[PDB]
């Protein structure tokens, strides 16, 4: 398991993110999903392939996080191999490229994210297979290197049964064996993660944490 650097999140997850599987981490902005990604990558100590289509990655934030934990920010920042497909086109190309870019030097892959394009109506029909293309390539990458692939997305949309509770789009949903929902508590920086889906850890369980200058910490 790839530790989150948080006692609660690790307890909830059986130790950290699982190698060889896609863990979806979804929630609203500032929910702490990106910080979680940054922290897991930072503490792994090896390279992190980070596909940032949403511009959610912040060098300064990682530097802050690295320093505040006495880690040497230059090396930390250097371990983050970035990809900025951003206009959601070279995205699949980037993920495809990842097949050969990712080697045994990598400890983690992070995709952020893939779920908002110009032609709005898109969402239903067609494109859905292209998403499956990507997810499959990511699962392939995760399995060949036995490392975790964190898939970050925004909350509320893909669970159209009726009670969109809350995001899990069928096969695409089951594409991710582990699923963590991050919610905001009404106190500055206060959050809770809910393990909605996991392979062996009890589901529905939660872990409270707070977003601080050091990244993400266990609550007081």
């Amino acid at each position: 398991m790839l530790s989150t650097g948080t006692k609660s999140l690790d307890s909830l997850l059986g130790g950290g993110f699982a190698p060889g599987v896609l863990t979806q981490v979804y929630g609203p902005y500032a929910s702490g999903k990106t910080t979680l990604a940054l922290q897991t990558g930072l503490l792994s100590g090896k390279k992190v392939a980070y596909v940032d289509t949403e511009g959610g990655f912040s060098p300064e934030r990682l530097v802050q996080m690295a320093e505040t934990r006495g880690l040497n920010p230059e090396e930390a920042l250097s371990r983050f191999i970035l990809f900025t497909p951003s206009d959601f086109k070279e995205q699949r190309r980037v993920i495809g490229s990842l097949k050969k870019t990712v080697d045994s030097n990598f400890a983690l892959v992070v995709v952020d994210s893939i779920t908002a394009h110009y032609r709005a109506e898109e969402n239903r029909s067609g494109l859905i297979a292209e998403l499956s293309r990507q997810l499959q390539v990511l699962l392939w990458i995760a399995r060949k290197h036995n490392i975790p692939v964190i898939v970050i997305n925004q909350v509320h949309f893909d669970s159209r049964t009726e009670m969109t509770k809350p995001v899990a789009e069928q096969t695409l949903g089951y594409r991710c064996k582990d699923i963590l929902r991050l919610d905001k508590l009404p106190k500055p920086g206060l959050r809770v993660a809910v393990l909605e889906r996991h392979r062996f850890r009890p589901e529905g369980l939660m872990a409270y944490f707070r977003i601080t200058e050091r990244g993400i910490e266990d609550v007081e």
